[PDB]
């Protein structure tokens, strides 16, 4: 954008190969982040940089995991090549990438390697996320909470609490209301996507949760989008909502406890994920008895406009961004 | 108004057909990453055969684009496709392609000739660039105009030059995809402007992977992208009037997307070409005040077509 070249040298990322590694992170980001990638618009310009890696890593990793063309085992073996390749480049074994995707690995890694250190994040933890996903790809159901909270930290809630850092955090507070925001999100997620991830054969919500109403997997798998719940569904579904509720209302204060010039950014996604609520509330739960046809809460201009004057009102006052890793 | 009251409307009443529609349905929803969201402004009767004709024309491309796979393997995959459709023809792989079929037997398209389409897709797998404009216009018929032809007779022509209309226009926005994306296709090592409109101006493709983001650009490159421009912008002109020669609930939809495609043309030459010259900050299919208004006056279009007596096409049976 017009502003690539601000961002870079703001943060004082100068060397020519690291630049390019930032840049394809960041395009990478828009096209698999698509619209979460005009969240860095809502970031300080010098911060956009690592914003855009840490995103593009986090959004890279679940397009692996997700991708309808790979089977789960070639999955499994797409998220350890690059594995392989991070740690490489991690440890300064670096290879040569051949393939496109081995290529595109690399970029992603070396920048995120760099983006990692320069904000004292563990970054040989990193195969730690990945595990993660590989284990949830072959992981269909979980019995009970301690069960989901596995997914929960590894998948969810470790790169979760490494962001959070980047949004330079002004309140010890921050990291636990970090947790409570993201673990809303990832919740609302799954009681969301309950439909296509039950015909992925996945079950995203805890057992006994379901035993708790009398209700079996089966029952779940027949009546989501049948044009039918039952009232023991409808608490179910009621009960996984106020879970989310409850989680977002322990983390409401997180904006206030991180940077000023990560305030809004936040505060959007909160009232984006806001919106999710009603929308599978209103008419009954519809949005769980028949597949509904709709442009949701996203498918964020007046953030943006306030973001640009905070972002101004934050250099004038002396934010200064710490200097890059050498 | 559900996919289910769509299937409705549509007289759609078998039980597979119908779960095969949702499935076709919920798998445009979850791929199609903004591509064709005028979706939500065609007339809720007709959504069920656009939404599957869309979740097929995305399925094959990102499947023919996936770089997670080998290109032989794509090549396997495209043909492993192929084949199982035919033979439907006559798994959600085979959800889409019965959805397909149904939709395609329902319109008078033929429906045997899907695999010119496919393998159009598994021989560009193999294609890095084109030597002229005759090499590039082989694989336009095939992957490009073939699908928007057979798209044509579902807008429901009120004229036989619908046909020449869409060729010109779809040219002009697939045209202006490969400008567009030119950084992108070239970091993926596909050149998709021949090569002698290159050499045209003196250039190479190592000058376009040198200049295109990086700050700076040649007259030399200019003058070439101004060149496919206005290669791109003489099809856009010729091809606008297609909506005025489409059925009326089919016209907010295409005059929204030729409008969205023309307002491409602007943001690529102002400020001296300036978005050639870093990267792209676009996100391409988003929910934007213009598209959102449009959904709004097709919502009311679509009633009043219904109200002045709107016959709905019988489902193939
Ligand atoms: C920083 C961040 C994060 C933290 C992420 C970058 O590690 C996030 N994790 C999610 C899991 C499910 C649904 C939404 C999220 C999100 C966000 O929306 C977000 O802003
Ligand atoms: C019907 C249709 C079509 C026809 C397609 C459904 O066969 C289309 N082909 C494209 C190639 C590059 C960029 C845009 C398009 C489009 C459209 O935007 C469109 O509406």
């Amino acid at each position: 954008g017009p502003s690539t070249v601000q961002e870079l040298d703001l943060a004082g990322i100068t060397d020519s190969g690291l630049r390019a590694d930032y840049i394809a992170s960041s395009q990478l980001f828009r096209k698999i982040g698509r619209g979460r990638f005009l969240g860095r618009y809502m970031m300080h310009p010098a911060k956009r940089p690592y914003f855009d890696t840490f995103f593009s890593f986090v959004c890279y990793i679940d397009d692996l995991a997700d991708d309808i063309n790979l089977s789960v085992d070639v999955r499994a073996r797409r998220l350890d090549e690059w594995q392989r390749t991070y740690l490489a480049i991690a440890k300064g074994e670096d290879e040569h990438p051949l393939s496109l995707s081995e290529q595109t690995d690399a970029a992603l890694a070396r920048a995120l390697v760099h983006t990692l250190r320069t904000w004292d994040l563990p970054y040989l933890r990193v195969p730690e996320f990945v595990d993660g996903h590989r284990k949830a790809l072959t992981t269909y159901e979980y019995a009970d909470q301690e069960e989901l909270d596995d997914f929960l930290e590894t998948v969810t809630l470790l790169p979760a609490i490494w962001i959070n850092q980047i949004f330079e955090p002004i309140s010890e507070d921050a990291e636990e209301l970090c947790r409570h925001t993201i673990t809303a999100f990832q919740l609302l997620d799954f009681i969301w996507d309950l439909r296509e991830d039950l015909d992925l054969g996945r079950l995203y919500l805890p057992l006994d949760h379901l035993a708790r109403f009398g209700l079996t997997r089966a029952d779940l798998d027949r009546q989501i989008g049948s044009g039918y719940i039952s009232d023991a569904l409808r608490e179910l579904i009621q009960f996984e909502i106020d879970i989310a509720r409850e989680h977002m209302n322990a983390g409401r204060s997180w904006p206030q406890t991180l940077h000023p010039t990560a305030r809004i950014f936040m505060e959007t996604d909160i009232q984006t994920h806001d919106s999710m609520f009603p929308e599978m509330i209103k008419d009954d739960y519809a949005f769980f008895k028949s597949p509904l046809d709709f442009v949701s809460g996203r498918m964020t201009a007046k953030a943006i406009a306030r973001a640009r004057k905070a972002n101004q009102q934050a250099t004038r006052a002396g934010y200064r961004i710490r200097p890059p890793y050498r």
